């Protein structure tokens, strides 16, 4: 739409869009910051959403704002929260450190909505002003940190948990069905003594166990939220019930254990609690990073390679079948690394009562659950699912291996076992043929003594 | 819409959206990659359209494609380029690592279109073949990384050195016009000796045009196009002319100095002109962050800070300007650091023939170039072409500070100066107020003798 | 010189140490940089040693002549004895399998000697057959890799973090009456009191500490046992969860086996979890210290609100000018632990099949960062913090001279009457008081009764 | 002991050291892990202080009889006669104060020993007045680090890069006729030979080459004479060119002194960016390593297309295996060459106004890189890429073992047909050949005629 409606703040008076519901700043800021494509993440506008309906709610309470403002505030957010407003949020993650920008596109946007809904217009004739009355109570270096852990916490909880999960079972069902699939073990790359492919996923299946417990262990301090403190900590300009009010509102609408931070100073001067749990975030990169490259290089082939395990083709050279789930895995793995040293650069960068550093802290924090979560699904439904053993490669291997010799030892004597391994590995045999060219043994005694399920 | 048309590959049939130029492939990608929100760039996009345009071109020249299927291939690429189908590439950056499906993705939009243009109809029943007309005398291999180059050549030459070169420009002239302003210099963020305003900003320019050279130092490698070397880089299946009338034609319609790599194995196996590359942008990200510091510091205050130099407030506490242009440029600054590690590692994880951590190592190059050449835009022309210097601010720093004695020890020796600094510093006096109790000198000697222009 | 030898033949080493010719030969091969075993890493791996050779003697596998002789070797080595007989660099076999024979030979060669024996080929103490019973290189290393690890952020770590926020904590209390002006995005914001700016360091301190001990149960489980490939072949039983135990007696540390042996000898996952914390506590120190010498910067054009410990010699002709010195060798160690980090990550995430070989590399960053952070630590707490004092006056001067406190005249006189006297101050350079009172909008005595920063 | 003197009082300084009371003083400040000063960067300092010693003269700022005594003592220190004299910590002031100091009273005190005095507070050359005549800690640090990094690439790392380079160009020649099957993704792809293969290894290695000397001219620029905060007061208009020249002779290497001062005394922008290029050979390296260890991994069940030489004893038991050390000490090392670049990106971003003090840890990092990149390629070469020999028999085995040669068979018959006999080769498990035989599509002479590997 080619009509603008014109709009202002304390700097003067703007053109905006008459078709959007965003007003003076947002405009102004769109303006400003035209760097790059990257803008704040869906996730993150309706953690914003919910932080101003839960303000909302308890300025009610305490009589701080009337009934029907605070409904319609609350209406306004719901609307955000289903997706009927997305189109409204243009800025740029590349903004004012503190994300007041933002801060100032959810008022604008639930202000001049909320009159409507009171049955008035949008513009400077609205019924709901937006730092007024949207952000009554509030601060955008209290209300920013807030939306940063809501988001953060729901997400780690709804998406990123319950795919680990998931993941975590399949791969355990996997290791009790090949459980007495003895293969050769590789240390260094090199051919190892032997061990089920069964136990070598139990491996798998133990790291997904410990880094669940690990993330579990990081949720307690993204939990608490800095909702009261205000400008610089000291809650100037709020009800002294405020604070633990709008955290409790937060946890009930949301289901999630939020608790008000008892230090606010370190709650705005920091993004500790982001930079510890995406501690562990790295930590399940480098296990997943493993688990993608022990596959992929499993069932390399199909001809020369190792060829031990076969995976799920999924898209259209015959047996040639490109590991692709492994590699985007790999891929978005390398990525949360990256964003770790992006997150503790911001992280250690905080300057007296505030740090500045804020939406490319939730920027990249959000993105790397993202990778994870979805990562993980895509992986468990296009490949683990799947994954199926090539029995008679494994076995051919096997026996094709100098590692089984160690059988020998206690009946023919370690001297002896060790010369037929030299002999076979000299001339290019195998350990039977060794054996019998030697005559330490029958072919009937070979078969009988050496049993790789007894490894 | 609603309704579907049937596609088909080596797989089967798929149904792919009527409306949509895609076929079979793209659509079995999108169901079987859905993670995150990244998609390919649009500046890689139009490599990709830029290359499959001069393979035709070329591959017409050679006789191996016909003049009117290599003409209507040419025109649906233009379309491309000038930005009429960049609905038609929605598959993420977490796909197949050697961007094969991106690379089906443009055959089959390119072929379902050029058909079209021959008066044909999109659909199995088209008149051009992604595989045998579009991506005739390629392979996956060798072009992606041949648009990777393409992309990164053009961003690093058209949207990045311009922005360095005019911010150089701007802080030269402040430069030159603070030249005769005297301030008190700071070492360890302690006072120090003197230096006008003018040579500060002196050091901010030679650390750009620094920077200027190094990144010119890594753009012939990235002019090392891989396209012909194939599957493997042995370049079979193609003409013995190919590879360097390729490369030839892309330097003739992009106007940017292009050669076939000398080496394709190197250029298949690595994406090391790319490491190299991105190692000069983490470079200039350290300079930029330095820089952007140093302006919010000297423009910290209104009254509890440094408060040397005034920026231009550009968005709506009467004093209170944040430096928000400071705190984008600073943030997006930390992101090419963070890139630089994901690079690293794609870079790093080559096996073999071929790389298969393309999409991501394009994805992040792409951005730090976005990131960095509008940053110094906005930068340069939101807040360098405004800085201003607070003369009056400047002054009294000067003169409360103990660093200017110095210049009485020519006139009544060292250790009287020494004895007129302890006792300012003791007592909490100006060094004239100091000077003047001890009875060492007149207020007019002092006048004469301490002048700061003389550092 | 002295003759020893292995399966490739015989090496002359030096008559006056205890290695062999592993070592010898590895020493030759290996000459990489000047970075070697730390000590934590050489005690951690002799205590290991020792552990396997009781247990071994228990179940009836080693002769206790021997075993006590080894276990002897084995104190003499954290006793500080045997420090150059540890000659190899960090960058030699990923798996450590040179340390863990450079460890065997040593401990071999002194047991021979303790025995009425001699060093070298006529030893009583054979360094595989005995020292390396019921072991592997490949579970004993990342054996020796959790204790000096567990033990290091235990004993070294830990009390450092408790002692520096205890420091804090007392600063806080005392400053907790002086108020002073708020800074975000580096401008002049509403105030906020010393103490409770002091306060926020100490719960960052407090949290990072929390996090630290979450990461200590995973670290807790030791590889030994589960052999050349995790499966324990060629073992009694019982012999992991004794050595384990055996290792928690000596130590005092609570060690256990590790549950899944496989997820042990293929990954350094604790490792990586281990170091996310640590590098979390890098973030934290490096602004505080950066709070502190911005606080303390001048002493004329800075902020100069606080004071800290002059500690290195000045000019004369100087006086004044006190670099922080400790502040830059903390904000260092920290740029160096967020690189460790990457190092460590990349090791972790480079393990194949039954094996992770990237763990000399990973324990020579791991035990780097607990030291950098630990001294780093007693260092910047010693010779700053305990020192750290206002300056009164400064700090209220600041104060009274920003207009940041023209909010309190609001609930006495119109916002936009306030905000007036602001204008004008500003513009005309004058402080809110003068301006006040020259645009006769109040007296001195209402105006010093309205405005009471002490109230927040 | 024996008892010097600073500003802050008298400290006892063990009688048989040369250093004074501040490296006295510094060492119970900075008490932070175990790291000092390489040597590399401490015959940097003292080159630095030969160098002013010979200009103060020259500009008569300078006894000739206490200026010669300075150069001397300082090629004692290049000479190796004084290593136990730099005791302390990387981690100090960030400008490298304390280490400017330490080299300054070392230099002071044995160059009075040297003009027939004696060492301490009776010494007859002054460490502030005359060692550190006409320079500033500010100025001097940033200058030893640009002639220790620039001398340790020209020197160290270069050299290693092309004879690693010669060696690897040797082998793709050497090999130039062994046919091999390609991998792409890991699987089974199109044919290459191992030395085109080779050969990739070959130009990652030049370009690296050309990358570096492209980093070399900003290193070269020294930062000596821009003294306190780049404006060169109280220096002699010719100090800074004379110095420069002085320097480029002695050590060979073509240093220039810096344009802008500002942009020398306020950064470690040369450095940053010359790491870039390291980690850039890092990245190169590491996979490098990876495709030796992968192409020589086996004996029985890996790829085993090359064999590499056994450096480390094995068991008699176990013949063939050969674990890769060579590979595993240089991939280690690459992840530690890319933890370097973070530490020091961190630092090189952390400059403030007129100095960066993040110095001692970005030379540390930088140095330490160098150092490991320079051996890391010696010991990989000597005891590794010379001895690659391929396992022709396995190359042949694995080629005519996978189905990616049926497309020399479509220039000869349908190419459904074609892919008639893979299909039944794929899924009946047998090879191409005997496919093709059993479904009667041709013969075997015609077989053998048709599918020519060497000809791609």
């Amino acid at each position: 739409m080619n009509t603008v409606r014109s709009e202002k703040d304390s700097m003067g008076a703007i053109d905006v869009p008459a078709d959007k519901l965003w007003g003076a700043q947002t405009q102004r800021s769109l303006e400003h910051f035209r760097i790059s494509t990257e803008k704040m993440p869906t996730s993150l506008i309706h953690a914003l959403a919910l932080t101003k309906r839960a303000a909302a709610k308890v300025n009610e309470d305490l009589g701080l704002l009337s009934e029907e403002k605070a409904s319609a505030i609350r209406q306004a957010a719901d609307e955000v929260l289903a997706g009927q407003h997305d189109d409204e949020f243009p800025l740029a993650i590349w903004q004012t450190g503190s994300g007041t920008q933002s801060n100032m596109n959810m008022n604008e946007v639930l202000a001049n909505r909320a009159s409507e809904l009171l049955g008035g217009v949008r513009g400077m004739e609205r019924k709901v002003n937006p730092n007024d009355d949207v952000n009554k109570s509030q601060s955008s270096n209290d209300v920013f940190p807030t939306a940063m852990h809501v988001a953060a916490l729901l997400a780690l909880r709804k998406q990123l948990i319950p795919q680990l999960k998931t993941l975590t079972q399949t791969l355990n069902e996997k290791s009790r069905a090949f459980a007495d699939i003895v293969k050769i073990g590789r240390t260094h790359l090199q051919d190892a003594t032997p061990l089920t492919l069964g136990q070598e996923i139990s491996g798998w299946v133990a790291m997904l166990e410990h880094n669940l417990k690990h993330i579990e262990y990081s949720l307690p301090h993204v939990a608490e939220l800095a909702l009261g403190g205000t400008a610089v900590g000291t809650g100037l300009n709020t009800h002294p019930e405020y604070a633990r009010r709008v955290a409790d509102e937060l946890a009930v609408i949301t289901c999630a254990p939020f608790v008000t931070a008892p230090n606010k100073f370190e709650a705005l001067a920091t993004c500790d609690a982001l930079v510890q749990a995406h501690g562990a975030l790295k930590g399940l990169a480098a296990s997943l990073m493993k688990i993608a490259n022990d596959v992929r290089w499993l069932a390399s082939g199909p001809r020369c390679g190792i060829g031990e395990i076969s995976i799920p083709e999924n898209e259209p050279m015959p047996g040639k079948v490109n590991p692709t789930q492994c590699e985007a895995l790999t891929m978005l793995c390398c990525q949360v690394m990256g964003n770790d040293v992006a997150i503790n650069m911001g992280g250690a960068s905080g300057n007296f009562e505030l740090n500045v550093f804020r939406p490319m802290v939730i920027h990249n924090f959000l993105q790397s659950v993202r990778l994870l979560a979805d990562g993980m699904e895509s992986f468990n439904k296009h490949c683990a699912v799947g994954i199926e053993p090539n029995r008679e490669r494994i076995n051919q291997l096997l026996n094709e291996s100098l590692m089984l010799v160690t059988a020998l030892n206690t009946h023919i004597g370690y001297d002896k076992a060790a010369e037929i391994a030299k002999k076979a590995h000299k001339e290019g045999l195998t350990l039977k043929a060794a054996a019998l060219a030697l005559g330490y043994l029958s072919e009937a005694e070979f078969d009988s003594w050496v049993r790789p399920e007894q490894m």
